């Protein structure tokens, strides 16, 4: 196994996957690393199994159909993995915890949103469709763009949103376009 967490790239108290060489901090893995279960298989492994059991699941999809899917177990897992892929980027630090807004010339968003809040919402099964999860994720970056206006710090929103969108298109096998 790796000697650093796959998500945050730090050492510490790691749990090791039994079916691949990745390791995780307890609360870096999503869902949080399960108490027992020997062998234990990480989210990367579980996602690969879905694809292997149904190879046609990689054929192209329309985003509009993906968003209307109910959050059954497989869609729940895919959203968890997409959330995890965002946390994997170190720039996710800026969007993880509850923000506050006091900048001359700007007003805070009407509906603040942050990664840990999405994490809790997934954990508590608060989303009934994929659309719920994707809307909250995109709201994080949209709030950031609007608040920071012409400050160059707006670019962090652009950057982390691009990670989100690339991973959304990969995980849900969105039909490639020009
Ligand atoms: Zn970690
Ligand atoms: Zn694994
Ligand atoms: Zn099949």
């Amino acid at each position: 196994n790796s000697n650093i967490c796959e998500v945050c790239n730090k050492w510490g108290r790691l749990f090791c996957c039994d079916t691949c060489p990745r390791s995780f901090h307890e609360h870096c893995h999503i869902p949080s690393v399960e108490a027992n279960k020997n062998p234990w298989s990480c989210i990367f492994c579980r996602i690969k199994t879905i694809q292997e059991r149904c190879p046609e699941s990689q054929s192209g999809h329309q985003e509009s159909e993906v968003l209307m899917r109910q959050m059954l177990p497989e869609e729940q897992l895919k959203c968890e993995f997409l959330l995890l892929k965002v946390y994997c980027d170190s720039k996710s630090c800026f969007f993880a915890s509850e923000p506050y807004y006091n900048r001359e010339g700007s007003q805070g968003p009407q509906k603040p949103m942050w990664l840990n809040k999405v994490k809790t919402s997934l954990n508590e099964q608060m989303y009934t469709r994929v659309e719920g999860f994707v809307q909250d994720m995109r709201l994080i970056f949209h709030n950031h763009k609007e608040f920071y206006r012409e400050d160059k710090f707006t670019r962090l929103g652009i950057q982390v949103q691009d990670i989100f969108e690339k991973n959304f298109r990969n995980i849900f096998a969105i039909q490639e376009t020009s």
